[PDB]
């Protein structure tokens, strides 16, 4: 069995261990900061950033035919300080070809380019966008499990707890092919959930680097913070 | 679109929306006690008792095909008293035929008559399993998916917090056949998530109550409490 792990109860400033792309900030407090958040303390618009694991994960190998279960969970936080323009986008996890570089921000979320579902994208992510745009359901803010497309393939409606700390769990079973999330918010006590069948092995590749990506508004102060706490990730690979 | 929903914030001595059968109670305070609270102040051995909703739910449908999706919430709290004998046996949320009545005791949590797996039982539950049995995992306490059977088609253990409510979150989506179960520890902030695939139609009949129960060991001060604080139900048919 490979099996390959981290936990970051903090970030760590200076740790090679994690990649940081675009406005992606770790303070010196620890908080990683995806968007940038200006002087005066308050979330930049037009901001995109991510942080990668700089070590490649095993998810599947095609010679042996064989699929990896995963977990990720992590702390994060989202402020939307006005009232308008509407706050967006969002942040999310996300799975996909390694070494690979920020995308479109906004709505894209600085992990697609468009909205087609396309399998060249070769990414599996769960999103927590704040933002509805032409594709997504009406209800905001929503958690959507995206499967090569910023289309989800399923959402589920959830009430922010602004500047509130929210825990997520995400697990995919590779027998089962479910692919689950789970937010919670210790401040309010509110449980959200959502399921999907996914078959990794027609998504990703076999060898696939795993993140966190956050991303602000188009206009003029259509921002929020977009700061993740802790961050660990844990796959086995049977053989 | 069939609907049926219910959403007891607290438990009250008297409503008959509820069916208490065995040793359950619900106390003045607003608390469903499952297994017997002497009066001492302390649990019961060989004590086996349980609620079920008086009315039936709609599931599926055998002319139109058509399979209900569903979620059932509750808090629950278990205190286990002495360090030996080992505490058991647990308490369980299920999914069977109407007009049933408690089944065995102990290890079988009042839902079970042995440690088949029979079709003939037609039930469907979520156990939180306190004692390690011959077919269980070894490790208790345990979350487990039941597909009429005590011997859980997936487990997930967990740590209990002594005397601390657990919110439990439960849900089934009929066109993924997915069905989630999830417990959360609001003192530790604790989480832990199980997932399987379970086709309704193989194994529920088209109409079935809803209920919960809890059971305590076959020898002397092999009890713990099996409190339940609040429980939400809501299903819904298509067509
Ligand atoms: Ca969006
Ligand atoms: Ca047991
Ligand atoms: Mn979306
Ligand atoms: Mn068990």
């Amino acid at each position: 069995v490979e099996t390959i792990s981290f936990s970051f109860s903090e970030f760590e400033p200076g740790n090679n261990d994690l990649t940081l792309q675009g406005a992606a900030i770790i303070t010196q407090s620890g908080v990683l900061q995806l968007t940038k958040i200006n002087q005066n303390g308050m979330p930049a618009w037009d901001s995109t950033g991510r942080t990668l694991y700089t070590k490649p994960v095993h998810i599947w190998d095609m010679t042996t035919g064989t699929v990896a279960s995963f977990e990720t969970r992590f702390s994060f936080s989202i402020e939307q300080p006005y009232t308008r323009p509407l706050p967006a986008d969002g942040l999310v996890f996300f799975m996909g070809p390694t070494k690979s570089k920020p995308a479109q921000g906004y709505g894209y979320l600085g992990v697609f380019n468009n909205s087609k579902q396309d399998n060249s994208y070769q990414t599996l992510a769960v999103e927590f966008d704040t933002f509805s745009n032409p594709w997504d359901p009406p209800q905001v803010p929503h958690i959507g499990i995206d499967v090569n497309s910023i289309r989800s393939i399923k959402t589920q409606p959830f009430q922010l707890d602004n500047g509130q700390v929210a825990n997520v769990v995400i697990k995919y079973d590779a027998s089962s092919k479910i692919l689950l999330a789970v937010l919670v918010y210790p401040s309010s006590g509110a449980i959200y959930t959502i399921a999907e069948i996914v078959d990794v092995k027609q998504v990703l590749p076999e060898w696939v680097d795993v993140g966190l990506s956050g991303a602000t508004g188009a206009q003029r102060d259509a921002a929020e913070t977009h700061d993740v706490y802790s961050w660990s990730f844990h796959a086995s690979l049977p053989e």
